[PDB]
């Protein structure tokens, strides 16, 4: 299988929606790569429309925890939790290809039941948003109040705009 | 039709779920009965599992607004917005048959979408619960804190317990 | 319509499963009949497999509340809440045809959700069973503990067994 | 409507599956006809594939109970509970048109649940079959054990065979 | 039918979602009422969650065009196009009952297909929003800029808040 | 019924999608109104999203073919065949309410099967478009070239724009 | 397989809902790892929304039974039965990554059928909640009264709050 | 695969509902293990909600027939036929983990068709229940009369209660 | 597998709809091929109906971003994003077989929700179309306005027409 | 796998409907076979009901473009695009088994949407039919005018008739 080959070059492809299955695969790949060698870089290609917040945080925390630097490279599109993980790469080693698109927006969810259950769910998603904003602020240098306003609705960015936003460090030019 | 002849005796049957169709029928019947005679009493029989809050308030406010006293008679069951409307009858003229059951609980709803929209919906239903608690406190004489605690979960009441609670004035004995 | 003609003779047909629609129709027919004449007997024919408890209690309490005697006549079958309403007729005026079947059993229901919600639902249905047992004991003369054992599972009775049970007073012979 | 003009000639058409709705319609038509005149004959045309045992007994017991003779005339087909009601007409006044088919067979049913519940359901339907076999033996002049043997499976009979069997008295010839 | 005799009191009930069927019914009632008498007032009760913009404008333009004053009375809820029609009543004669809910928000829609067809749909709905904002500014005295910001998301208003906003003129007290 | 009342005033409401049922109803109403009086005007109110071309042409040809002038009044919306019929009213007597919308676009259809079957269906719809374009050109005073270009995609028009275009003669102002 | 290589390092990934299939896989992995070496530690990564109580106890009891210490590491989320198993790791060796979320709440279930069946199911789930509360009390040091109040509704905890609660021993810092 | 290496340690995992597929897998594992060695023990782990009686007896009879002792160890849950197989292990060698649950109840089934087919099915399931009771009485030392009463409804047992009942010999402690 | 033997000749088959899975496979194969040899040509056979813009740009940017020349050979059909990638091959090395079809058209999409959300989606797809038009203008030597007009609707091109258009350099002759 | 073994003898079996997956498999097998040896003959067995035109042309153009002669052998049936590929084998090496059936007919498709879109699709399928007719004229020696008339509807041919027609060169006799 072709991805088996790429893993020998320490390359991980995140090329789908992020659910728990995908997150456990990515996490296990990071841990496996760290075991083989704990100082050579890892390369995480990202072509993802987003997905679950907790699954995304499973990958995020693993990236920060392991010893090797994790380079992130957006090809095609990094939207929602995909752009959050793009910004999570080793600073100075976060890239996008020239025609890649990046999109940021606020979390989405749902809640049903009694008034108290809806209040619990609303409080949980607002806390989850404040937590995502605070971390994105630390990864980009944007202020939390600006993240909050810029993610009120869907916010599409070119690769160059993503760099000026601080989500990546360089647009990768050919070749 | 049987209900049309009962209407000539100024009797209205609320015997179903409360949605907008039912609420409009009940409201129009109260209006029509007030026009025919504005001082003879009206009798509202209630056998209802509850329904929409705004459809319920359409009936509640029409009862409060018109001239005639509206007697409320719970037969079978008055649950949720049903029991709220039972408590809304003219004071001294709120009844339940001996084996009727009354149930009270907090509102239920749902919300989907972005975090800010879920927060808007959560705030709306909590505000709605506060409004219902306040009115029920006025109709029963119980405190708002007691209502709030007693409606945290489904709360089933006998006709006698509903009288002790202040939801009704008397249990109707034969004949 | 044929049932309209029978209502002229103060005859009500209960020939279906008992839900809120059926109960409100039956209740309105009883009240309409009492208005026309409050001393002439009413005849309630019962061919019913049962239905909702609260809908059944809407009919029960109305029968006990109005002035006229309500005679009950089982044709075909009175099961579950149907036999409960059969036993509710004016004492001495509860009948069944010779090949009618009567069936008694304990209530059924369902509950889903949190442990506390299931606890609340279980407590409500056990309270509802104790109430049904107590009233059936008063209508039949059977002890509450015998009702409890006899309704543990489905209990089919001939018309003659139903009379010796106290659910009816006489088996109607031709003509 | 055509059937109500026929009711003025004391003609009742049973022309469908026998459920509770149909049984209550037929029963009410018999009582109504007896009320208008309690001596003049009633004519019950039967074209039915059968139906519910209890619904059929509602019609059967009403036929035996009223004062007027009830003639039964099979047109097209009287199967299962249909043929039971065909045999139920006033003796000497049970007919079939020359090309009508009569079918008899044993009761069918179903049972789901615990072993004790399946035993209760089996006993009930076996008792039901014995009661039907006994009545048909009285109405036809055949032995119970012959009825049992001849209904073990679907048993189709011509009009002439139904007369030979005792289910009807005469085959109706033109004119 | 109850709504028929209410119409003789010049009362119209808008108690459902607004589609073309409902709109054509309301419009024909307004025309019919003007034909019988063209100076006596008309009373339009509103309990509606909203609906189609063009259906709503059929009712709006008819209200403005006919000669009689059209009073608007919100019972239960006036949301979206329902609250737009509430504010369309004759000034000084727009009411809400004390527990009625009013909600305002921006239009919603959908678009599918080629880029140029999506552009056509976006331009059409933004033009529609500008037209709604401008009319609501005229009916309420609020500025278009405030309407735009206040309708960005769902905005729930009590009867008292709707009066302060200018959507209604008075909250209707008993009796 | 309310529409029967309006038809005595020679008012016809076209308030739905135009299919064959609707067309036959409108056509029969026009024929019936012409028979009652062949000189007094007829008023066709239009709130329609369009529909079938042949159903539309049934109404169109009938309007052209009856002696009385047929006034057309767009309320809410006249799109597609709806706006074609709006433009078909007696010149000088075509109206729209101030907030009515008008939309024009080319016909739509489908074709499946062999190549020669698809070619036949393509030629039939192109000939249909050319006929519709020519007739609309004559009703509006526009060139066929301009109609063709302006209906290539969905084209939304305000009431004032529709008057400028020649689809209506006057915007109806209040009173 | 990537999970196969991690099993070489005595790492087990519980990254899904807990049903019987998953529980048997986790149990067999623990058994297999103990047989290979009964004194080297085992590492249980948890990213789970929870699941079946009995499947959870199959894993819990196997963890307690075997010789090796079992470290638990919450990545992403440990909700419900997932957080119960997180607290079950060897004391001193229960961890969570800094942005992992932990949630605790009371059990859920369902019951259908006769009143006595519903009572049996209610008693079972309440007994199951008492058992879980008691064990969690032992694992965290919190009182059973506190657990019972804190799990009445969904209760979301940060990694730091989970440490304060006693569900984990340390938050894992990089690197 | 993990279960293969466990089979080398003579471990069999019964961790699912028991149907014919599972039974044939378990049976072939028992025979395969006997062929390799006919005197060393076999270990059957049981986490099962139950299943088919005949599939269960395929496993039961195979366990009794082969030479090696089969230890049974309930993890998580042994319900219905699962608890029957738990009690089927070699006496002295039947265990449950401390938080395992055990449930016993009477068989369930269904029957549809003619009265004689229902009677056949009823007799077959009653015979099956007598056979299960007699074997369980032998495995546990309890009387058949007590088994019959204790299995009338669902009967949940802790590991300790199962030992007292005789279903297991010991609750296995760590480690 | 046949495609892996072709990969050793540096042949990549793009023979399906272009989604993220396909894009990541193609990207992985380009990277892998560049790693084995960074100067020898790569051959990308294209038989595709098109697909996702972002997935297509993942392949496009990878093609421009590797050192080796990528020849593109259209077999069967290159439509939509398929034809975009066909034009993306190394200039002078873009081919089509004599009977391959090439189709170009403008992007398609959808948008649902509030007016502001629809405007965001419309602007994003219009910007996407502009970006695609500019690149195709550079790759084909046609003007932006000609690309815009020629893609307003589906535009089918033979292999020879595709060469005249600049989408390919040569039509590949036999053999 | 059996088809792998036959590829050793340079045998490719086209035995299914022709879509893009199948076409890419066949194309890749031809290229792979040409790589191993570019002068040994290839044998393509055809048993196909047809399929996509563009997928068929992918196979056709590859057959003409490789160096080796491709023999075509129809077994069972070559219908529609299947017979087109049969006629495409190296002249003198196109065969059919004596009972194989051959069928030719004109292309089929479908179109939906605006009139201009149906015209585009009609023109495209007509152009495709003309290209198919011209190539088959060249492969068979029949005139385009004869192909056009013979493919108006389904035209079934025996192996012998296919030889007379020019679709094949010889009917294969045993052995
Ligand atoms: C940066 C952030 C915007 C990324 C993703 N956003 C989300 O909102 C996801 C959407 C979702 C996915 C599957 C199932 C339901 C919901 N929401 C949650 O995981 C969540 C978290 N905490 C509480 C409630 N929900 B993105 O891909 O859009
Ligand atoms: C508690 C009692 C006094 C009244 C009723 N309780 C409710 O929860 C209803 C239930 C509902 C069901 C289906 C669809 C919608 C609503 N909730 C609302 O109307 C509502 C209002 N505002 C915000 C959110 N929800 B009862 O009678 O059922
Ligand atoms: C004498 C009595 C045995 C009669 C009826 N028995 C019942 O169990 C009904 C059945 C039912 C039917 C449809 C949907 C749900 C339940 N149960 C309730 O109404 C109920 C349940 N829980 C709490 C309060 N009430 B019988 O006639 O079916
Ligand atoms: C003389 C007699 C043979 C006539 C009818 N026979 C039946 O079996 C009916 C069929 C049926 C229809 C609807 C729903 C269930 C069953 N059975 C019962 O009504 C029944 C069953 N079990 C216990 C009590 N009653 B016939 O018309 O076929
Ligand atoms: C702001 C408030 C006055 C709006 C009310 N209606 C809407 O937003 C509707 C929603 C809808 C209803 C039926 C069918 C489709 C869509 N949208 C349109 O009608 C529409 C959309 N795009 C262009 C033009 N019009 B309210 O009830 O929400
Ligand atoms: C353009 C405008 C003046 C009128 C309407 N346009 C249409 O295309 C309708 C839509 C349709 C309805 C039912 C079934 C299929 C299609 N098309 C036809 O009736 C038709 C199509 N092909 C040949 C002949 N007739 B409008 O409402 O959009
Ligand atoms: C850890 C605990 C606080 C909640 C966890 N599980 C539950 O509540 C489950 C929900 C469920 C899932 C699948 C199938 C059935 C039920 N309930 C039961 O297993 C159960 C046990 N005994 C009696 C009744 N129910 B958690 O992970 O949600
Ligand atoms: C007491 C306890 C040991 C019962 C176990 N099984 C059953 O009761 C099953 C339920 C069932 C399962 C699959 C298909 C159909 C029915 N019933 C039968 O197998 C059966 C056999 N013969 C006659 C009638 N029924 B337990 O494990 O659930
Ligand atoms: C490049 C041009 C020749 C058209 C090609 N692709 C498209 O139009 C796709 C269609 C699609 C289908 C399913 C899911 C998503 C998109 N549209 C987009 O990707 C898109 C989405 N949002 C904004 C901008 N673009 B071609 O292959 O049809
Ligand atoms: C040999 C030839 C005369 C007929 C063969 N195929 C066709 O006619 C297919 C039918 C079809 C199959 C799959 C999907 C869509 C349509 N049509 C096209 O491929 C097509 C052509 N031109 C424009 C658009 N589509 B045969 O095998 O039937």
């Amino acid at each position: 299988d072709i991805y088996s080959r790429l893993l020998k070059d320490r390359i991980i492809m995140l090329g789908s929606q992020i659910d728990d299955n995908v997150a456990n695969s990515i996490v296990s790949q990071l841990l496996f790569l760290q075991a083989q060698d704990s100082e050579k870089d890892i390369y995480l290609y990202i072509n993802s429309p987003g997905g679950s917040v907790t699954a995304g945080f499973a990958i995020y925390d693993t990236i920060q925890h392991i010893k090797p630097d994790v380079q992130t490279i957006c090809i095609g599109m990094a939207a929602s939790m995909g752009s959050f993980l793009l910004a999570a790469g080793a600073k100075g080693k976060r890239f996008a290809l020239p025609n890649a698109e990046v999109m940021i927006h606020q979390p989405l969810g749902g809640a049903q039941g009694q008034a108290t259950e809806i209040e619990i769910a609303a409080n949980h998603i607002l806390k989850t948003r404040e937590k995502l904003n605070r971390i994105l602020s630390e990864r980009t240098g944007q202020s939390i109040e600006k993240i909050q306003k810029d993610t009120d609705r869907d916010n599409f960015l070119t690769a160059e705009e993503a760099k000026e936003y601080g989500l990546i460090d360089e647009v990768m030019v050919p070749e």
